[PDB]
């Protein structure tokens, strides 16, 4: 029947569990299932989950049955939220398959489908690396420089434009939103989504949830009016328009999806997913480098034979240099920046494996489990951008890397994402030698959050050439 797994308290179950636990959630699960096998099931105060665990489940399932894995569970975090609608935490139907059209064709056609879009990032490049220099060469933290760069790539496709380091009024929300994504991973609330009578309590972490996403909403509603205030209908200069377009096209049809509410969640969702991602897979790179200097070296020299020590980056550059892709792949591999992805829920009851799984059940995608799996990986354990190249110095792409998971509800923004992170991190360390403050020791426990981002730390970037 269901699929067997550790006991816990009544009531709380294995919330309990992960709680008491040393480990951070996707450790004590992938030790869990060296226990109870690659699939098996933890009782969320109540709410039943079950955990994919390695490459072989994740894709027999993802994959394998893509349509009866591919919706969101009705947590009530995620009820309260969005009702379920817009693009990232809509349920699988009709509403998802309409926002994740438009979604994905807005980004090729506002974006990287067009020839000029490779120099808009280029520019935010140069932005950034003049921001970073202004610090000559004095310690400082890059999280809020990297975080203003990266949201500006996806506000060009989204808002038509960028912003500039000094509108604080868009920082300070994304910083909100930002710590949403990391409360929805709190004891609170996977025990608000058990016991959601807990809203009455006035206090908590799950309060200052519901607060910041308030916040964000109003924020977000008020940028999309901006946004829309010169609009040349069914001539979009953007993903607003694009989406305000199709609410013009569907406004006889009653079951048309597309709302000013599933305007708001979509375009909030396309914003965070960018930048809680992106951001933290540079900040993670620039850590590693910092740290092994023989291997932020050993990039540098690629860039400089490719590059030259003066040329413009370039993303036909890529192919040149498998070393930098091999360096940038090994940190997705290793640092897990999604490492239980965003939660699944079955579509219909659904068999795998024998056990059964009744509709609607939590099913948690264990990312790490299989950036971790030893049936595909030697030393997974091991930091070593060497394993990506094969006998002849060049990337080699392994199946068993899914850092923007599979199936149906795969990471929309992947293309986009690998673009940024090639072309900011080759301008920096083209740029500049990393290194920390008096040679400090820095700490490399990520901390607990939906995404898995560093400690604050500070880094000393120098002139080069
Ligand atoms: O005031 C009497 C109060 O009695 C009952 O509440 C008890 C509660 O059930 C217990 O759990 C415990 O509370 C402790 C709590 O568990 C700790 O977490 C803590 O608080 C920290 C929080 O963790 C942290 O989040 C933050 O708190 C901030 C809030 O998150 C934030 O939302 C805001 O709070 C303000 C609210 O917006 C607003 O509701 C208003 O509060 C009034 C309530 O509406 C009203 O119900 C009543 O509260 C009763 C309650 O009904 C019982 O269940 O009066 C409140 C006015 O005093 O104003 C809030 C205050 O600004 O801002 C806070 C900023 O702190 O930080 C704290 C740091 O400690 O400590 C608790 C120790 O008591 O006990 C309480 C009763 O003591
Ligand atoms: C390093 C960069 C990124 C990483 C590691 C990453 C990771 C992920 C992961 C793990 C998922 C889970 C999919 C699932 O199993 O349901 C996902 C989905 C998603 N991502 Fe990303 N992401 C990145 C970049 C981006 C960007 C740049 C955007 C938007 C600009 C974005 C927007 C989304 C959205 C909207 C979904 C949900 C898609 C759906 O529900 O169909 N992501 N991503
Ligand atoms: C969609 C929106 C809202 C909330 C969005 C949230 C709050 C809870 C946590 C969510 C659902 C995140 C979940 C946990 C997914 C996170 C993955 C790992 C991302 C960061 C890659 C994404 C949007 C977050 C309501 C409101 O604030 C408007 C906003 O547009």
């Amino acid at each position: 029947g269901f699929p067997p797994g550790p006991p816990g308290l009544p009531f709380i179950g294995n919330i309990y569990s992960l709680a008491a636990s040393s480990e951070l959630p996707h450790v004590y699960m992938r030790k869990q299932s060296q226990v109870y096998g690659e699939i098996f099931s933890l009782d969320l105060g109540g709410i039943s989950t079950v955990v994919l665990n390695g490459y072989d489940v994740v894709k027999e399932c993802l994959v394998h049955q893509s349509e009866i894995f591919a919706d969101r569970p009705c947590l009530p975090l995620f009820m309260k939220m969005t009702k379920m609608g817009g693009l990232l935490n809509s349920r699988y139907g009709r509403g998802w398959v309409d926002h994740r059209r438009l979604a994905v064709n807005s980004f090729r056609y506002f974006g990287y489908g067009q020839k000029s879009f490779e120099s808009k990032i280029l520019e935010e490049t140069k932005f950034f690396n003049d921001a970073i220099e202004t610090y000559k060469g004095r310690p400082f933290d890059f999280k809020q420089l990297i975080t203003n760069a990266v949201s500006n790539i996806t506000n060009l496709i989204i808002f038509g434009e960028r912003f500039t380091y000094e509108d604080t009024d868009f920082q300070h929300m994304i910083e909100l939103f930002s710590e949403n994504v990391e409360l929805a991973a709190s004891a609170s609330v996977f025990l608000y989504n058990a016991f959601p009578w807990i809203g009455i309590l006035p206090f908590g972490k799950h309060q200052q949830l519901f607060r910041n996403a308030a916040v964000v909403y109003d924020f977000l509603s008020r940028l999309i009016e901006k946004a829309s205030v010169n609009r040349k209908p069914q001539l979009p200069q953007h993903f607003v328009d694009a989406y305000l377009d199709e609410m013009d096209q569907g406004k006889n049809d009653p079951s048309s999806t597309f709302s000013k509410e599933n305007l708001i969640f979509s375009v909030g969702e396309l914003i965070i997913a960018g930048t809680e991602t992106t951001t933290n897979v540079l900040r993670w790179a620039i850590l590693f480098m910092a740290l092994y200097p023989n291997i932020q070296g050993q990039v540098q020299k690629e860039i400089d034979l490719i590059m030259g020590p003066n040329g413009k980056p370039s993303w036909d550059d890529k192919c040149k240099m498998p070393y930098t892709e091999a360096v940038l792949h090994e940190v997705l591999r290793f640092c897990n920046i999604v490492p239980l992805g965003i939660f699944h829920a079955t579509s219909e009851d659904a068999v795998v494996r024998g056990y059964s799984i009744p509709k609607g059940t939590t099913v948690i995608t264990n990312l790490y489990s299989v950036h971790f799996d030893e049936k595909y990986w030697r030393d997974p354990e091991v930091f070593h951008p060497e394993r990506f190249l094969d006998s002849s110095g060049y990337f080699a792409k392994k199946e068993a890397l899914v850092p923007f998971s599979l199936g149906r509800r795969h990471c929309l923004g992947e293309h986009l994402a690998r673009m940024e992170m090639f072309l900011f991190f080759t301008a920096l360390l083209q740029r500049f030698h990393l290194h920390f403050p008096h040679e400090l020791v820095p700490d490399l426990k990520p901390r607990l959050g939906m995404t898995l981002q560093p400690q604050p730390y500070l880094i000393c970037a120098e002139r080069r050439h």
